[PDB]
């Protein structure tokens, strides 16, 4: 099998974590290693455990020599730290384990600069880059702050590298479904669009895998990482996305300017209704718009003219006028926005949408597949919204705005009031 591979699964055995009671073994698989069965193995049936004595959580690291420099500092920036820190010691615990470690992924985080150029124009790409960064930023403090000002636990250098394999070791190894806790043992689970239910991370501690799917003999045991992500999300967390067209998202974001000469009556009815002056949206594709967007675009579109919705007299029913609709020119200015920024957006990449499936129909390397796919993806959610917003402005005078709903009680054709007026 492999080296590594061979002296790690023996570590476990001495550590009596896995035993020849195990129904799966390590393989080299098409996703890097991977958990194969050596029996057929039933849904929900528990594959492995490890003991709470081999996490690598925000309760390891400050039961640790540098828990009190990191007793302030954010869970993962601790982890990140301990994690590097555990890699140097050739004593520490996870020594064989680290010694698995993938050096990279395909996480949009490690891909060079012409490896990014492939998502040009691209949420994904903006979004890497704000990580990257952030990460960035963030890891220097610790460096200054933390790394330095105690040379005596943070031995050898930290170069960025390490930083942000640290931090890739998190987002694409750590389970939050239970905080942040690594698991030597289930580390090596892949994901599969197979798996639909996403119910087997699970400590008695112990950490408890259970196979989510009946595996034959031979067979590899997989997981879902996460039925909600996007496929931006899988891009950047983990090094893959999905062919399932309902993993593209894009997401818009929407806010009241504070140049806005109604900033602090709008922010007020935002804030009234669970939204704050920022508020993100993600729109996913063939799903339905999120709730709140319209009346939300609304709200940001508002506008002298319909401002009287924002006096103290409506601050119980605008946002269900809002949802309603407010007014033509508020519509069709909220639409021409809206088109505008997808037709902007869309014009950022380098590729048309039948240029990317073409490529798909060849042969792609991993990460150049990632770029196109996710481009593809993306282009499809702006033109998805851009369609839907081009529908609504021919539809604009289908709509019954706030005026015309005012009107619809009026009761002109009731009676002749006046004869019973005339009664006193
Ligand atoms: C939790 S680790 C899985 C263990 C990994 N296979 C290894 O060699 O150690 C997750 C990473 O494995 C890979 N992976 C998992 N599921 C995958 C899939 N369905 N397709 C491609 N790569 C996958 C990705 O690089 C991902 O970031």
């Amino acid at each position: 099998l492999s080296p590594a591979v061979q002296t790690f699964w023996k570590w476990l055995q001495e550590e009596g974590v896995i035993t020849a009671k195990t129904p799966v073994k390590a393989s080299v698989v098409t996703e890097g290693l991977g958990l194969v069965a050596l029996k057929d193995i039933s849904r929900n049936d528990v594959i492995l455990q490890v003991p709470k004595r081999l996490w690598i959580n925000p309760d390891a690291v400050a039961a640790s020599e540098i828990g009190r420099v990191c007793s302030e500092l954010k869970p993962w920036l601790s982890v990140i730290l301990f994690l590097i820190r555990e890699r140097s010691r050739e004593d520490s615990v996870w020594k064989h384990y680290f010694g698995i470690l993938p050096q990279e992924t395909d996480s949009t985080i490690y891909w060079s600069e012409e490896e990014l150029q492939e998502l040009q124009g691209s949420q994904l790409l903006k979004t890497t880059v704000s990580v990257k960064e952030y990460v960035k930023n963030e890891c220097l403090k610790l460096e200054q702050e933390i790394i330095l000002p105690n040379k005596r636990l943070f031995p050898d250098p930290v170069t960025l590298d390490d930083f942000f394999w640290a931090f890739g070791i998190l987002r694409s190894r750590a389970f939050s479904r239970l905080n942040l806790v690594v698991v030597p043992m289930a580390d090596l689970i892949n994901h599969s669009a197979g798996v639909t239910t996403e119910d087997h991370a699970y400590e008695v501690y112990l950490f408890s895998l259970k196979s989510p799917l009946s595996v034959k003999a031979g067979e590899q045991v997989y997981i879902q990482y996460d039925l909600n992500k996007s496929n931006a999300e899988l891009a950047l967390d983990y090094g893959f996305i999905e062919p399932n067209e309902n993993r593209h998202a894009y997401t818009l974001t929407l806010e009241i300017s504070e140049s806005d000469p109604f900033f602090d009556d709008k922010l007020d009815v935002a804030e009234s209704n669970g939204f704050a002056q920022t508020a993100y949206f993600d729109i996913f594709y063939n799903r339905t718009l999120p709730p709140g967007l319209l009346p939300y675009l609304r709200l940001v579109a508002l506008g002298g003219t319909d401002a009287f919705l924002l006096e103290s007299l409506f601050r119980d029913t605008i946002w269900g006028h809002l949802e309603l609709s407010v007014s033509r020119d508020n519509e069709e200015l909220l639409c021409k926005a809206v088109r505008e920024a997808c037709k902007s957006a869309l014009a950022g990449y380098h590729t048309t949408i039948e240029q990317d499936r073409e490529l798909k129909e060849g042969n792609l390397d991993s990460r150049l597949a990632i770029a196109v796919g996710i481009r593809e993806g993306e282009k499809m959610v702006l033109q998805q919204i851009d369609g839907i917003f081009e529908q609504k402005e021919l539809e604009l005078d289908q709509l019954e705005y706030y005026q015309e709903r005012r009107l619809k009680d009026l009761g002109l054709c009731g009676e002749n009031g006046d004869i019973l007026e005339n009664l006193y």
